[PDB]
């Protein structure tokens, strides 16, 4: 099979982003990041070519009541992607609908918060309304929550749930409200990371809730899948994924 592969994918910094240039830029240029770096590293290993698309509604996937998906994982049931490189977090439910690559990156859910009232756990969250809290909608963490059997994510899911304003449209918009509102994001680890580190003023409260990884999402039953998964797992051993992350999220500190 010669034909280039069709790439979904999100804006999400760092993992993917407009490149910046005086020039209009167009085609795969348009984009660098994490991912882009990833894909250009599995491309040259794998021998393929690909066309970059962001995905129309911008989001990352979840089920409505009816059981149809949206986002990036419904274009990969409908066919429409070959590969979804982006942050998708790799989770049981998902794989009913697609198949994922292993994991290239390690990651768990946790809060963004502004510095300031000491709160210091989901729980301090669960148990009051003063300060409010959500997490993107339609992706895995909002999953998350809504599926979970854990008494105090129960609690968290069904404030979340009741206040419409909780679910943001996405990270920049949660972040955006964590910044102009007593509002605490859900959102995951290596993600507070990066903006911990160049917004001062915010701070990751608690630990990791869980634990997961993000995965190259895939149609089900994909011809790429595997040979994939291959090159993922020996960039992992030789520590080049390490290396690749520290180039995107190095930078200046924090007092
Ligand atoms: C790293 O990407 C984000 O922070 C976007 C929001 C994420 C999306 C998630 N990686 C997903 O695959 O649905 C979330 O549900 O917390
Ligand atoms: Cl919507
Ligand atoms: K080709
Ligand atoms: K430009």
């Amino acid at each position: 099979t010669n034909r280039s592969l069709i790439v979904t994918t999100l804006l999400e910094e760092p993992f993917v982003m407009f490149r910046k240039s005086d020039r209009t830029l167009y085609g795969n240029d348009r984009f660098e990041g994490y991912c882009i770096d990833l894909l250009k590293e599995l491309a040259h290993i794998l021998g393929f070519s690909y066309e970059i698309r962001l995905v129309e509604d911008g989001k990352y996937g979840a089920q409505d009541d009816k059981g149809q998906w949206n986002g990036m994982v419904k274009e990969l049931i409908d066919h429409k992607a070959d590969l979804a490189v982006a942050p998708l977090t790799i989770t049981h439910v998902r794989e009913k609908a697609i198949d994922f690559s292993k994991p290239f990156m390690t990651l768990g859910v946790s809060i963004l918060y502004r510095k300031g009232t000491p709160i210091d756990s989901a729980d301090d969250l669960a148990k009051q309304t003063k300060i409010e809290y959500g997490a993107v909608k339609d992706g895995a963490t909002m999953t998350f929550f809504k599926k979970s059997k854990i008494s105090t994510f129960e609690k968290m899911w069904a404030f979340m749930s009741s206040k419409p304003s909780a679910l943001v449209k996405n990270n920049e918009e949660g972040i955006q409200r964590t910044l102009t509102a007593d509002y605490a994001l859900l959102m995951e680890s290596t993600t507070i990371e990066y903006i911990t580190q160049r917004n001062c003023n915010l701070t990751q409260i608690g630990g990791l809730i869980d634990s997961k990884g993000y995965g190259i999402g895939t149609p089900m039953g994909s011809p790429y899948r595997d040979k994939i998964t291959i090159a993922i797992l020996q960039l992992q051993e030789e520590d080049k994924l390490h290396i690749m992350k520290e180039k995107w999220w190095r930078g200046s500190g924090c007092p």
